[PDB]
């Protein structure tokens, strides 16, 4: 159960290359879905809403075990922990995040 939220959040990461847990209606989970797909990431994608889940609490929980923060979005880039909405957009603009894809073969 503790084990199985975490085999699930776990299966979420390690399956796809971007991963992000983000909730209904929420203007920063849109806005850092939005900047994700301005890379043409949608095939190597995966957006949850853990919202809609009964075990929303457990899931966020151990995301915040994972990267020290239990809000969404919580973005995860071939495993390895971006942050949030601010954090995207500090790695966008710094031109950091451009260089992560770079290397995943995901932009050109």
């Amino acid at each position: 159960t503790s084990e199985a939220v975490k085999k699930w959040v776990n299966k979420i990461i390690e399956e796809n290359i971007i991963a992000v847990f983000a909730k209904t209606e929420c203007p920063y989970c849109i806005k850092a879905i939005s900047i994700l797909k301005g890379y043409n990431l949608n095939s190597h994608m995966h957006v949850e809403n853990i919202e809609k889940n009964p075990d929303m609490a457990n899931i966020q929980a151990y995301l915040k075990e994972l990267t020290g923060k239990s809000s969404v979005p919580r973005i995860f880039i071939n495993k390895d922990v971006v942050g949030g909405c601010d954090d995207l957009v500090k790695e966008n603009d710094e031109g950091k995040l451009k260089e992560r894809l770079q290397k995943l073969g995901l932009v050109n």
